[PDB]
C-alpha cells in the first residue's frame, strides 16, 4: 500500500518514527511538512500533528484521499490515534478496519477570489472599528439583519471551534447543516441559526470588514457567498472511535 | 452663565445651531471639538453628539464642572436632551431645574502609563491571534483563570456597552460595583463576575495583547491594575429623565 506522511513543524522526528514503523508493511511515497505547498496523492495520508495540521493536510490532499491523524500537539476532533496505539493502527490498516467520516468543505466567493474552508469563515470589524450592519440572506429568503462585530459561518466540523466560544450549538459531524453565528450583536441576538447544507448564504456588510478563512486573515470585503463544496476530506477512524468521548474530554461538555 | 460647547467631529452644524440659541440668553466662552486637548472650565459644559462624545468631554471637564449632553436622534445613557429639546433645556437652565448625577471613573495603570475610563477597559487578542491565558486576581483573593479572546473590565456606566454585547448583566449606574467579563472563553465560562467598587483588580495575560480604553485603542500590554478613581464627572438631567425608558428604547430590553 502507498502512503504519504505529513508532519507539523517541530514534530519531524516523530514523523520519522512513524515512517519506519509503517515501512515494514507499506511503501511510504512521500514524507514532508504539512506546510510545504503541493498536491499529495497516495492511497492514504498519515498526518502527525493536530486539527490545525490535519486542516493544512486536507487542503493538500488529492480529492478523495483518506487521511489519518496521530495526536502530536493535543487532543482534537480530527486525530484518530495516539502514538502508543501505532500497532493498533497497523492492525486496523492491515484489514482496512475503519469507520470513514466525510468532512466537506465550504466554498467562499468574494472580491478576494475563491476560498475553501473546512471549519468556518468569519467577517469581523477592526479592533478600532465601530460595530457594523450585517445582512444575512439565506437561499431565496428575505434577510436577517444584525448590528454586530461580525458573523461566523460554520461547518459541523468547525461548530466546536470559535462558534462554540460565542454560544453556538455542538453539532455532530454527520449533520447536513451550516451554522450562522453573529459576533457580539446588539438586541441580545446571540443565537445561532442552523440551515440545511444545500442552502447557500450571502453575507453583506455596510462597510468593508476583515475576512478570516479557517482563522487566517485574508483581506477586507463588503460581501461573500458561501456554500457547501463537493470537495471533502475523508477521515479514517478506529472502529471504537467515539466523538462523544472527545466532547467530554476536550470541550468539557457533559462530564459526570 | 458662562458656557462651553463641545461637539463631535462631524456635528459642527448641530453645535452651531445649539450655539446661536444658547447665546441669546447666555455666554459661549468656548466652542470646539470634544476630542481636542485641554482642560475646560466653565459654569456648564454643553456637549453635542452621543455617549462617545460625552465620554471624551468628561475627561476634559475640570473636576466640578457640571455637564449636559445633546444627542442627534434617539436618547442615550450619557445625554440628557435631544436636539429639538433646546426649548425645555434653556427653560431648565434658567430655573436650574435639574437632577444632579455623579459617575466615577476607573483608574488603569500598566506598562503604557495611567489611563482614565468612564466605561471600561478591554484586553483583547489581535484578529489574527490565538486565544490567550488570562489571570484575573481580585483585590485579596486567589486567581480566576480563563483561556479566551480577552476580558472587559467595566463600570456600571460601561455595563451597557461592550460588556452587554458579550453576555454581561445590565448594571444600574448607582451600583457600587465593578464588572469583569471574559470575551469568548472556552469551557462555557460566559458569565460575568461582579465585585464591590472598592476592590482593585489585576489582570495578567500570557502575552502582550491589545488594550482598549473607553473603546479607544491604546497599545499592547501584558498586565493591568484597575481600581475606582476619586475623579468623577457630574451630569445634569431634567427631572423627567428616566434611565429605564432608555434601556427599553435603546437597548431593546424589556419592551411591552
Amino acid at each position: 500500500m502507498k502512503i504519504a506522511i505529513l508532519y507539523r513543524e517541530e514534530r519531524e522526528k516523530e514523523g520519522e518514527f512513524l515512517k519506519e514503523k509503517i515501512s515494514k508493511e507499506h511503501e511510504v511515497i512521500e514524507f514532508g511538512e504539512a506546510n510545504a505547498p503541493g498536491r499529495v496523492t497516495a492511497d492514504l495520508i498519515v498526518v502527525v500533528g493536530g486539527d490545525g495540521t490535519v486542516l493544512k493536510a486536507a487542503k493538500k490532499a488529492a480529492d478523495g484521499t483518506p487521511m489519518v491523524g496521530f495526536k502530536a500537539g493535543r487532543l482534537g476532533f480530527l486525530t484518530s490515534y495516539t502514538l502508543d496505539e501505532i500497532d493498533r493502527f497497523l492492525e486496523d490498516l492491515r484489514n482496512w478496519n475503519f469507520r470513514e467520516e466525510t468532512r466537506w468543505f465550504i466554498q467562499i466567493e468574494s472580491e478576494l477570489g475563491n476560498h475553501l474552508a473546512l471549519n468556518d469563515v468569519t467577517l469581523e470589524r477592526d479592533l478600532s472599528g465601530k460595530m457594523v450592519e450585517i445582512e444575512v440572506e439565506v437561499e431565496h429568503h428575505s434577510s436577517m439583519w444584525f448590528f454586530a462585530d461580525g458573523v461566523v459561518i460554520s461547518t459541523p466540523t468547525g461548530s466546536t471551534a470559535y462558534s462554540l466560544s460565542i454560544g453556538g450549538p455542538i453539532i455532530f459531524p454527520e449533520c447536513e447543516v451550516l451554522e450562522i453565528s453573529p459576533i457580539a450583536p446588539q438586541f441580545f441576538l446571540t443565537r445561532s441559526v442552523v440551515i440545511p447544507s444545500n442552502f447557500k448564504v450571502v453575507v453583506e456588510s455596510q462597510r468593508d470588514i476583515n475576512m478570516l478563512v479557517d482563522g487566517v486573515l485574508t483581506g477586507k470585503t463588503k460581501r461573500i457567498e458561501v456554500k457547501k463544496s463537493r470537495r471533502y476530506v475523508r477521515i479514517l477512524r478506529p472502529p471504537e472511535y467515539d466523538y462523544v468521548t472527545v466532547i467530554r474530554d476536550k470541550l468539557g461538555y457533559g462530564r459526570r
